[PDB]
């Protein structure tokens, strides 16, 4: 699969796509504003994420730190990025079908629209203010929107026990993006598309 990275921010964000245990493509870039990021994503990938990092310095050698996001300062992202960061998520070719969604569920720094490129599904977008309205303690002073679990690390913002249910904390992200996940049990937001389609992520769309 295709993917295109789109900064349309007016600032600097350095994309970052991983599976977890390993790098999606080159696992990171600086996309200045207006730039465009195109990776190859292999078929079955399962559990793939793209985010972005912001407030980032980086040596020649590709090590340095993000202020969001930062995936154990590295350039290149091998594993997850550190909250708060807004997610594309993505499972492909799992048994004929590609499932995307977008996910708070680990905060939120930099708006974000998933859209697919080819026919046969919907996009979703979470472009709403969250940094700008987030509530007092959930704000991260790097920049951002901590999830309530990040901040208070409680068996019922994390869900630990698989019983969990909406929160002060969720309820906020899920006024201001109802398409994205706002904790782990919310009624799924996933949409469901076309084996082997392609995908356009834009940061800031509307902006």
């Amino acid at each position: 699969a295709t993917f295109e990275i789109v900064n349309r921010c007016s600032y600097t964000v350095w994309a970052a796509a991983s599976k977890g245990d390993a790098a999606l493509d080159a696992g990171g870039r600086q996309l200045n504003s207006g730039e465009s990021w195109t990776i190859n994503v292999e078929p079955g990938t399962n559990g793939g994420k793209i985010w972005a990092r912001t407030d980032c310095y980086f040596d020649d050698s590709g090590s340095g730190i993000c202020k969001t996001g930062d995936c154990g300062g590295l350039l290149r992202c091998k594993r997850f990025g550190r909250p708060p960061t807004t997610l594309a998520e993505f499972s492909l070719n799992q048994y004929g079908k590609d499932y995307i969604d977008i996910s708070n569920i680990k905060g939120f720094n930099v708006p974000m629209d998933f859209s697919p490129t080819t026919r046969g599904c919907r996009g979703v977008r979470c472009a709403a203010d969250i940094v700008g309205q987030c509530p007092a303690k959930l704000k991260a002073p790097g920049g951002g929107c901590n999830d309530a679990c990040t901040v208070f690390q409680t068996s019922e913002y994390c869900c630990t026990t698989g019983k969990c249910g909406p929160t002060e904390y969720s309820r906020f992200f899920k006024r201001l993006c109802p398409d994205a996940f706002s904790y782990v049990l919310d009624k799924p937001t996933t949409v469901t598309c076309p084996g082997s389609s392609n995908y356009r992520v834009t940061f800031c769309p509307t902006a």
